[PDB]
């Protein structure tokens, strides 16, 4: 499966670019960060805000170095048709993100996120670095939608580390306090951060 | 093993609890969500800032039906010496959340969050609600603290969700539009939101 | 896998069935045959065509004895929204019967008809008796539809075998010869087709 | 293990092609569409009537750049002797098309179409192209026969989509309309078809 | 698969029957010896003349107290065919002895006579006793036929060592010298025999 | 184990050869037919009557081309005596034959004629071209003895049809009506043999 | 296989006894220390001596409580023949222990005298108890007869084990020093011995 | 798996007591000659001092017919030296003339097939092997009874003889006695000069 | 397969012994309420065994007043153990003994325990100390040429009966009488405040 | 495991070494012997004693050439804070010998002295020579501390046989007698010791 510290789990998938059919895959985006984030089905409910929500969001991650893809279960032809039907009818509309396709499963599966009996994936959303490993997971059961700015903090926090050496504390959002993790220049954290 | 709407691996283990040894075990908490969230190591420094900020946040959980559980591959006794030093020089000092030892990794192993070759947990956290499900599952790699907020908000949206059968929408908070996730139910919320 | 000769993979799933979700199973037509026909894809080419040439015709099928299910990879959301399309935009429109979501393979796998590295299946066409019995497969290529005529056809060939015991010639349409399946007794037809 | 969209199983048959015995394989007709019809006993009843009706109409597939080859589990000599009844009285009389003798069922086997338990094959059809992929698979149960013009429809259909890269909706003969296979290609139909 | 001294493999096949598809096993013939006679295939060369010789012998099997059986893979529509064609022209005529079809090849296999990869069985055939047990075993290649006499020679065989429990010399027949299976008894034998 | 159309098993036996020891092989006779027949025990009863009547039998069998053996599991020793005990007195006497000592077994398992439980070969004999290929099995149970005519006959039989590919009819001895194995010149059998 | 302190493994196997065929078996001579003995073949050269010499022996064993028993790979038949031999030639002539037609090699094997490649038996010879026990084994390669005198010995040695409870030292002969089995009760023994 | 006759005896490099002192043995120490191995069950019993103090007063006569004698049991070393230190009139061997092999770690005894497991003791098993390193002959007497050295002697000069001579011997072969013209032929000179 | 590990139960035996001049079987039951050392030596015969079991032979009354029965065991058979028990200890015998020698013939002990070098087929200087429960508290295992430690071994059961009555737990080089620590956090502070001025 | 007169299992692990991290190695100390000890837990109560006695005896290790490591299945930063707490306060304060930190229970593990339940390292205890086998090893359960003055008499002990090829009775300290192993001059060692 995808494991956080291990390769993202390589794929080639057909997806909805700008309202087209194009593969995709972790590579046609070097070396920036990759947000997949799989919903369970077109046509539903939570999934739908969720695409928006990241969609209205592709330049905020543009501009963090990130790439979000969405990966779906359902073929290119039902991720394409459900751009095609406005948002106030539950459609996606016009998309700034990549719908991938799915429909072998093999996305789900290879990142553990595919329920067998409902062939179909669970909220997982994966932080990927240009290194291609999954730096976070989050996976959301269904009934839930997952979070754009944690999604986002998550994206800077990995990239702030990657830059810095630094290690990032609890609900940092960048700006906030980072720690040097050497026993010895943490103290300058602690001591800073517990009046 | 440890995978959203499975069972969460049961368990019983020794922890640090107002500042004495403890079992702790899911069942302790009957009828509350629990989040259940491991840390690498005592006595670093992403680590603190976790415990603490959740310990802070304690009531804030508990307020919302929820008791967090925390967790490291350490023994109770280094988790309780953490527990006697002060924040000033990232010790825990007083805390209000449990503190379990997994010091025989089985916690760490059965949550897929072991990382066998440092015999360490990934930043993983596991909300598991009162039927003992996973309904979330956050894990970040080592060097980013997690995010209190949303381990709150997420006990909110199942909460919400176990309770009124309805979906809540990508970056939900009390009070935000939520789905009846029906085709025709649903499109309330899909006029009303116009996404 | 589905094979002539031998029981139908029994299934229970999920339907669009007039415009609302319904389970279907085989045993839902008690006493009729069913002829189930998987497709690779909604919102595609021959495939409507397909749905929508049975579909006209099911009025046909049940005058035979028979009920027609189409089947396919897509969810049941995916189905419905194609049903909510005009027919002229490639859509189904109204649509007589059942689209049965397989969303989880399981009856293209059971069926013999997944594409494992595409998840679509073949354009298989089961005639299936009402003893559960698989009188008939159909399996063709993507880029080319099947022949509802022919389906009938069989259906008829097959309603007309297991009621009268007589065997039917190449070709036979309702009214054409029929030979009784005996040495002594087919000479009958044999020499009124020759000479 | 005959199956639409992979390579036909290759074979090495005598056959009766032409009223004497003659080895023939798929390669034998390289260029060349087969259609593999078996049937299940030399000297039945409907058999019969499948490779009559196959035999006057070997012109017409011969034109499509078809090959017809009848097979079963008969051996050449019986096959022979079916040939050197006339069909006044149960028989072939000359014929036009191959009767490859499967005396050791590994045709039968290898396409799927063997009853073990019988030794008999089912009326099973399969249109393989010059490719030697098969593209379409007909199996009968026994008591009823094939069509002979579907043979052809398909045929002329696999033919067509080849050279023409245009798929065929459903009841496709040649003249009918066809689909362009893209998106916004297949409108073309759509319209058209849905006056 | 069959072994001399061991149990024959038992089987129910279509065959042809006084010209009628009958189902056919070892049971029916109860009490029989039964000649179990595999022949390549319908419509062939030494095929017919070994039915067609059994066919003609049938009286002289069923006096010594034998059913003739014989089975080929092909088909019983294929081997009733063959009964329709005369003898003249290869075919067999009427037939006094059942063809038993082996289309599943079962017993060919069981028999260990079929070619697994021509799908046609060796020229073997089989003198079953009436407890069960295959008593002789020929097995010859296609291009031989067997010997009628020969097979009603070992039916005569056992038929008596079954019955007078004494022993039967190389080219025994009825009314030959037979041997008594001691060391004592035997050296009437040996003496008369030299 | 051994059977027609396969290779002979081969061996070296020791075997009694005019009163020595002699080691015999399948290859002693290349070029030759050989008759391996294989007698249950030395001193027995029928056994004997069989390698005495091959023995004055040999004269015609090295006239078709072969060599016949006889071979039981009994020693060199026993052979060898059973030899210096008079007919008179179920002996031997001086014999033409080959007698092989198949004292390990190897020869009576081989060639299928082993009863195990009992350490004895059943009446066992294979008839071998010089090709090293059986082309008849005759096994006769204990108590009746075989035919050296049939055994000569079988001979005459196979050398006459390796040389001439024609095939024997049903009691073929020679100049007795042959066969042309062909649909056609077999006709000229049948004719000839009918009326 | 066969082993020193482990049951002998059992058998029933037709054999010449008095110069007919009986069935022999370890527990037909219940009560007795049975000298079970193997030679390679009938009809060669070893084999007559040690039999002829342990046949002419009968006798003793008997008075020591031992059945005596020959086996071999040859049937109950060659044994026969052999027997039917003038010592002169020979032998075996008439003989007084019973000879085992191991034809089917199941005694040979289980008693690990068998040469699978040949396959003969070993001269093995397994003294057993009444109790079913192996209590020695000699097994010699194919050229070299035993030693009646000391299979005898070595029955008696274990009648005497047996019944006394004490043990004998090398060489033992009925009569010769015995062995009182404790650290101080040998005392005795070596003090006299040296 | 054990030792068989006509089988290639197992090797075995072994710490052994050989004139009051450790030295390895092993059976090309004797290349050439044939070796008669030897187990008993246990150092300080009762019937083995017996079967070693026989074979080694008779180790002259063995060395005599081309013959090393070797003694092996299970005990160590130092058990094996210790008992040659104890006179024989106490239950003692030493001093002796033949090896005794310590098999402490049981190879030898399992190796020969004569390691009584539950016991960790070798039964009296004792091999005659030839220059070719064959095992030619195999004794195993259960404990409560000592071997015959006799006997042990005459079937290593009756294997010298055939080793050498081609011809075989008849049951209870000494020395001077007949032998037999293994065949079928020239054997009845043999069974003829034997015969009444 | 599994051998003895501390914190488990020894593995049990049942051993023809030298007891008191004479054969006696010996079984950890044999001494039922007992802290049990089982010490293995390698051969009887040589030059540290006899050492370790004159020096453990000359305390069995100091351990019997612990609460504690010593064996010793070797791969020798109890023929060998009394043999070299019958020589004096003046020539590297054991003289009259105290504490019975198990003979390990068969290996099973040596193997149990998990102190046999296999190649070799003695055991290692492995000694055991069994409670009375049967649980293995210790092991010593020293390669062959260096003996192992009277005093330990007796320091060690007084160790293990001192836990088992006590509750107490005992630091590094402790003898009766030293500081003790109870094993709780807020308790072992009273140790702690004492043992460091 | 490890077992005596075997090697060392080696090991790369992370060592509280004055103050700061190091990797401790065995070939860190080639030359030296490696006194090898577990502890189970960092902030208990045997544990600290035995280090600390260790720690003070490191000298005396050092001048008979050894080098004790103590292990712990803790973490480095445990280890480390232990090493902070004041020996009064249950801690360990500047100490001489290195902490190694098993906590990937690897080092435990493969010593055989990890209690697989509980994650912690049985008082295990190993002397290792400059050649990397194991000598001595000493394992006590939990609740009884080990003798500092014994690990010496230890190391003291095999630096003695390994120089001088003599061998040490029961109770050996330096100086006193030494026994020459072989049956002859032992007996130097047994006259002078015994009356």
């Amino acid at each position: 499966v995808a494991q956080v510290q291990k390769q993202a789990p390589t794929f080639k998938k057909t997806a909805v670019v700008d309202g087209v059919f194009d593969e995709v895959s972790l590579d046609k985006y070097k070396g920036k960060y990759v947000v997949l984030a799989f919903i369970p089905l077109a046509f539903t409910f939570v999934s739908p805000t969720e695409i928006i929500a990241f969609s209205e969001a592709a330049k905020k991650f543009e501009e963090q170095g990130a790439q979000v893809l969405f990966a779906s279960t359902d073929s290119e032809y039902s991720l394409l048709a459900w751009t095609n039907i406005p948002r106030k009818e539950g459609g996606l509309g016009p998309i700034n993100i990549p719908l991938l396709a799915d429909t072998n499963h093999s996305l789900s599966r290879d990142y553990g996120v595919l329920i067998e009996e409902e062939g179909v994936a669970l909220r997982g959303l994966f932080i990927i670095d240009p290194k291609g490993v999954i730096r976070h997971i989050t996976i959301n059961d269904l009934p839930v939608g997952r979070n754009v700015d944690e999604a986002l903090r998550l994206v800077e926090a990995f990239q702030w580390t990657d830059k810095n050496g630094t290690v990032l504390p609890c609900n940092w959002t960048p700006g906030a306090a980072t720690i040097k993790p050497t026993v010895e220049d943490s103290k300058e954290y602690f001591e800073a951060a517990n009046k």
